[PDB]
């Protein structure tokens, strides 16, 4: 969190 998270 899609820095990919």
């Amino acid at each position: 969190x899609r820095x990919x998270x």
